[PDB]
């Protein structure tokens, strides 16, 4: 039943120590995950690049703190036109260019996707659409994937690509404690697998935990807060860190921050040799 991520590795397979370290999270509202001092676990983490998905809040009424964050400063944040969606991108260094969306007007308007390029890679961060109770957004979820999917192909054809975020989607089975019970239900319909294979192999991507824990069971990102899920780790795996294949080698790790508290998804930490 047990899961326990096993240590930092801070070395690329090559010998290069670690130079960038990202942090993604699906922070459930902004101002209740401080509440529930998230903020205090990313300055233990202390990330050069700290991504947030489900801010549920605008820019203009961005939480005072969060300016003060000493050591990332360059922040942006995406969200539809409160209280629901929107992603946010804060980073030690000031990027080269930000957007946002994917390009696709109908997929455009509720704030998940940030793109943020630097020298030798581009960054993506979505929190992306669930397909809802009784897979009543299914069909939207899928036209959605199709778009995304393309989309990062066009930008991956021109940088290498780190893309992070909750994906909504747990890949296989090993990806989440009770398959059986939820091939009909939001993150792990054959629909939403299906598409997330296609963009592995379509950009193409790499699954970057799987890919050095390729047999690792239990480990999940996300628990319902619902009849004590955490506590007996019944969840998913919804976040990811995908990334272009020649960045493998700069790969050092892609941990699961399992006891960091503040909302229903835990954080995941990237570390890179660039
Ligand atoms: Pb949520
Ligand atoms: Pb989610």
């Amino acid at each position: 039943a047990l899961y326990e991520d096993p240590p930092d590795q801070k070395t690329s397979p090559s010998g290069k120590p670690a130079t960038l370290k990202i942090c993604s999270w699906n922070v459930d509202g902004l101002r209740a995950w401080i509440k529930k001092k998230g903020l205090d676990w990313v300055k233990e983490e202390a990330p050069d690049i700290l991504c947030l998905q489900e801010t549920k809040c605008s820019e203009n009424k961005l939480p005072a703190e969060l300016q003060e964050l000493p050591g990332l400063s360059h922040q942006y944040w995406s969200a539809p036109s409160e209280g629901y969606s929107g992603v946010g991108l804060l980073s030690r260094q000031c990027p080269l260019k930000v957007s946002y969306g994917i390009g696709d007007e109908e997929h455009d308007q509720e704030g998940r996707v940030i793109v943020a390029e630097f020298d030798s890679f581009v960054l993506v961060t979505a929190y992306v659409p669930n397909a809802g109770r009784g897979l009543v957004r299914l069909e939207y979820r899928q036209r959605w994937d199709e778009a995304f999917r393309k989309f990062l192909k066009g930008l991956a054809s021109r940088k290498p690509l780190v893309l992070c975020g909750d994906l909504n989607v747990a890949h296989e089975e090993i990806d989440l404690r009770n398959p059986k019970g939820n091939k009909k239900n939001a993150g792990f319909t054959p629909q939403e697998r299906q598409g997330f294979g296609e963009l592995l192999q379509a950009v193409p991507l790499a699954d970057s935990f799987r890919h050095l824990y390729p047999n690792t069971p239990y480990a999940y990102t996300f628990w319902t807060y619902m009849m004590n899920a955490r506590s007996k780790n019944v969840g998913w795996r919804l976040d990811y860190f995908l990334l272009s294949h020649s960045l493998l080698p700069a790969l050092c790790d892609s941990k699961i921050r399992s006891k960091a508290l503040g909302s229903d998804h835990c954080p995941i930490t990237l570390y890179l040799a660039l």
